[PDB]
């Protein structure tokens, strides 16, 4: 057996098809069995329409064996493009073995595994091209987001979106997201899913800032400040060039969005800014984007 | 020597350039020496224009050594995008070693080898991403078709189209077709070529049905039924959702076309249909698409 | 450590980021430390705008450690898309180990390495798909060119353009150029850079000929002959189909441009032509495209 063939076969049992059907729409993606009690992680855009119209759509899981099982949405996060599904009382589940995406290195050989029984599913091979790479993700009603992705030259497409990005120990180091390829790191998936399973929601910090990238005074230039926002109270203004959020240098508006989310909610943080040519440090206390889930 | 370098060099002698030239057009593709008597398999779209205008076009083979030889069309099949050429009385031919595409597995490392002396030929590397994958192929006068392809993330382009998809034992498991990459499986190539060499034609079954895909009652929905067709006599109607042809579940119009061709010609077969919401099984006897070659 | 991970880490110290910033523009690419005295080779389009507007742009190198250093343009060649930069009095430089691109073979495994600290840098993996492959390159004020590239199915993009194409001995066999992927061979880079370091310019031969490709009397068909050119004095005319320049058969206008540059400047050379259907050989003495640098 080939060296990638063994790795793809060993994890095929842990990968499932995810299907959302209505009266005149049937939607598919891949997923990953992360808990033996029937918890399956996919990405939020695979199930986005069903979660936004739950009265008309129906979600099912098709396992490697062909077994079709009803599935229920535990929670979802458009901001990380993640989601958790639950299948109830399904036995002998092969739980995916989850790696540590902080031990992933550029050049590591990876497989982007799709649902073994999906309609036009794919299994692609490549290497890790970039780590901690901010990428904007576009969906339906949800709003666009940015994530620190693992980048890979393994192709990420409709046929493996939501499936796992696998290392050569058959461990999950990421969740593929097709909507030059990108994966959500597994350590971020572990956090987001640990809170979607418990709370059915994840709470991210906000500052009320919309930026545009600038490079010449490079960084994320403030396009608008929400009234009453933590940036209102911190003293951040328009035309400001944000160059550091917390302990993270901000290269552009993509790294800004990701640097805000690595801040502590409700805890003072420094924001370094170049204003009219003058280096100004500012203090901000991030709000929870969901006040009543916090 | 590298592990892919050895494999690509060992099969370079079995790959040829195929050139079709006229007064104001010169066309190229790759090909594969499959028989020591001078039989060369390419795909039908490489030679499509020359076969449709044989009075104005001229086809030649350029071997790995540089030898140019005249070539004559034995037969071709737009339905599988395959074709056979013949070079006469050329000695010391290195015949490609042909594999068994039913022993191919997802994750298998492959090379998509192009003509070693072609104009802008390529040799690409990847894995098998999907097996038994129906793909529509678009040509000139010929009509579009669908095939169960091997899917690969090795790039399939103009520079290796018609060349072999090679496994790590230097065996041909497929024929590359550029007109995310797809190859005709070798076991299907062996069948189609075994009949093009003998008969100069291949005969495929037909039912007289044109479908469109539906997914919500998913399958291939009948758009039109030819009068007097086997579907006329079987009782298949319009707005019917074909969900199984023979022993093969039909996911969409792509899998329909491929499932019809795996039927026995002139032998009763069951067609399962969802009509106005009612599961109706129907019997059909497939016609030969070429009555006087059958 | 993975087999590509070790190779990418071992050369990460020899790869740098190259940044050209002005008042309202900031430009990035990758580069390669080729000499311990501070010589860095990139491709010409990374620095094209800064070299054409040196009063407004500022170029810097960011090393693997994070050290930012000012950089000065030693020379550049839009015709090979190459360029040399110099950092002065920077110590403990890890000099890239340079391979021999004439010992590169189709199927060789390669890494297209980008700047380890670049904005959206990539490291991609693949094989050598084609050797001695003429490719047109498009820039700003510079004029388009054609080069004998190494072709690779490793992705060549903005994030590794200007960085090295690396073999499995961690040796540079090419310079990546994003503006299916292509690299300038290292042996051609060695020549062009050896003359840009000494002379701050490279001198290429010219004949005063503009061609268009023809294939039916295939080759490079003469579209225009410059008055007083070496082609004026050699007797080359319009509508001529150039089929060989020197010791190199010319398949099209791409191979023509590359075959002219492999001629000796100021030394008689044969040009084989098909004129009105008649094979005519002609003699030409190539001019230096830069008379006062020659």
């Amino acid at each position: 057996a080939g060296r990638f063939t063994k790795v793809a076969a060993a994890v095929a049992d842990s990968v499932v098809t995810i299907e959302s059907v209505s009266d005149q729409e049937g939607m598919q993606g891949s997923g990953v069995i992360v808990d033996g009690r029937g918890y399956i992680v996919t990405n939020n855009h695979v199930i986005s329409e069903a979660a936004n119209n739950p009265s008309q759509f129906k979600t099912t899981v098709v396992f490697n064996d062909g077994k079709e099982v009803p599935a229920n949405l535990v929670g979802r996060d458009p901001k990380t493009d993640l989601a958790v599904l639950k299948v109830d009382n399904v036995d002998n589940l092969t739980v995916a073995r989850l790696g540590d995406s902080s031990k992933v290195r550029v050049g590591d050989e990876v497989l982007a595994v799709g649902a073994p029984l999906g309609l036009r599913s794919t299994v692609t091979q490549g290497i890790v091209s970039a780590l901690h790479r901010p990428v904007p993700l576009a969906e339906g009603s949800d709003t666009d987001t940015v994530i620190d992705a693992i980048q890979t030259d393994a192709s990420i497409n409709h046929g493996n979106s939501g499936g796992p990005l696998i290392d050569m120990d058959a461990q999950v180091i990421g969740i593929n997201t097709a909507g030059l390829g990108f994966a959500i790191p597994v350590n971020e998936m572990k956090l987001v899913a640990n809170s979607l399973i418990k709370d059915g929601k994840i709470v991210h910090p906000t500052l009320g800032i919309s930026t545009r990238s600038v490079s010449n005074a490079s960084g994320a230039q403030v396009a608008n400040v929400k009234a009453g926002s933590p940036a209102q109270k911190g003293g951040i203004l328009e035309n400001d060039v944000i160059v550091k959020v917390g302990n993270r240098a901000v290269a552009d508006s993509d790294e800004f969005v990701v640097a805000v989310r690595q801040l502590a909610i409700g805890q003072d943080a420094p924001i370094e800014v170049v204003r009219e040519g003058r280096h100004v440090t500012l203090t901000v206390k991030p709000d929870p984007d969901s006040t009543l889930e916090h």
